[PDB]
């Protein structure tokens, strides 16, 4: 049996090839998914396709991103010293990492390793681009599902091979209904219990149909969804505050900001919130909560993805949950998203990671 085979490709800021005491993540990956390739497609039979990804697919589409904080109204306002306080959110053409077609043609694999990314966005480089560089793994593995699904067969054997430095920080959100007294908690059972084993959430119980900077959760912030909604003062314990400048005053009164006394408490945005919440009281579930983005991302893969029997390997790049998930939390994330728990591999040493790859394709081939 052939074997069609999707990369899916972390390019996150943490990647940047001066991070992690300059180990060189993206340019070490880059290399050892282009090695990964040549070896695939040295079988004229086997097919491979390409998905690189951070705060979405970088596929050289256009993009947008939610960022900011809030006022106690749920009004934004990007508290960066870089940015003007109104951009709360990012629009900017994608770089193309991928190829999104399973190929054996000689000239359209050239064509697939050429995009492969050696390198991440700087913070002091393209700080628009930047905005892009967080962790929305459910999306990329949607599309890895997505191309199999469409470009594949029954008749066919199927791979993923997945290298990523970090947990989740994004999410797509579960489709709770607020108006109907149906509690949280029975409303996210009948969810499960559309799948065999109730391990998971099928896609259509997830928001899914609108563009994702209005729709997703989390703007990698963390991987936990808060419960606090305050932003605290970073050293402090006490509540975060914009102080408004004299001459901004009048304009920021008239926009309708929250200011009292000259200052605009902070709060996250509420794509950042623990929910299931009211939407017009703000008054979170009081019985099923999702709390990180690790959750929702392992019930999409139990349901649309771990049913479909793929060879699904991962491979992390010193992953230790950062920012927001504990290592224990991080190390069952990724084995939640491998086909078999042995299928996680985590390397602390950026020259590790083509042997890992190899070693999961020696016991296909
Ligand atoms: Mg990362």
């Amino acid at each position: 049996q052939p074997l069609d085979v999707v990369v899916l490709l972390d390019n996150s800021n943490s990647m940047n090839n001066e991070r992690a005491n300059n180990s060189q993540r993206a340019l070490k990956a880059g290399e050892a998914v282009e090695k990964l390739i040549d070896k695939i497609t040295s079988n004229k039979d086997n097919r491979v396709a390409l998905v690189t990804y951070a705060s979405t697919i970088f596929d050289g589409t256009e993009a947008t991103v939610s960022k900011g904080v809030a006022d106690q109204n749920g009004k934004a306002l990007n508290d960066s010293v870089s940015w003007d306080y109104h951009k709360t959110t990012f629009t900017a053409t994608t770089h193309n990492y991928s190829y999104l077609n399973l190929t054996n043609d000689a000239n359209e694999v050239n064509i697939l390793k050429s995009r492969i990314p050696k390198e991440a966005e700087h913070i002091n480089g393209d700080r628009t681009l930047y905005q892009f560089g967080a962790t929305f793994t459910q999306k990329a593995l949607m599309k890895a599902n997505e191309i199999l699904e469409t470009q594949s067969s029954n008749a066919r054997k199927k791979l993923i091979f997945h290298v990523t430095d970090g947990v989740p920080t994004m999410s797509y959100a579960i489709n709770f209904n607020p108006y109907i007294s149906t509690s949280y908690q029975n409303q996210f059972n009948s969810f499960l219990n559309k799948i065999p084993d109730r391990s998971g959430i099928l896609q259509e119980d997830f928001i899914i149909n609108g563009d994702d900077y209005q729709i997703v959760k989390g703007d990698g912030e963390s991987f936990k969804l808060f419960s606090d909604r305050k932003v605290p003062v970073t050293g402090g314990t006490t509540q975060a505050a914009y102080r408004v400048p004299q001459n901004q005053l009048s304009v920021m009164s008239n926009e309708g900001y929250a200011i009292n006394s000259g200052y605009i408490y902070l709060y996250w945005r509420d794509y950042n919130w623990v929910y299931p919440f009211d939407p017009k009281t703000k008054k979170v579930s009081a019985t099923k909560q999702i709390k990180t983005h690790g959750e929702p991302t392992t019930l999409y893969f139990n349901g649309n993805i771990r049913p479909k029997g793929y060879d699904i390997f991962t491979v992390g790049i010193g992953v230790n949950g950062d920012p927001g998930a504990t290592p224990l939390e991080a190390e069952k994330f990724m084995q939640s998203i491998s086909s078999k728990t042995e299928n996680y591999t985590n390397v602390d040493d950026t020259n590790k990671i083509y042997d890992e790859l190899n070693k999961y394709f020696k016991t296909i081939v």
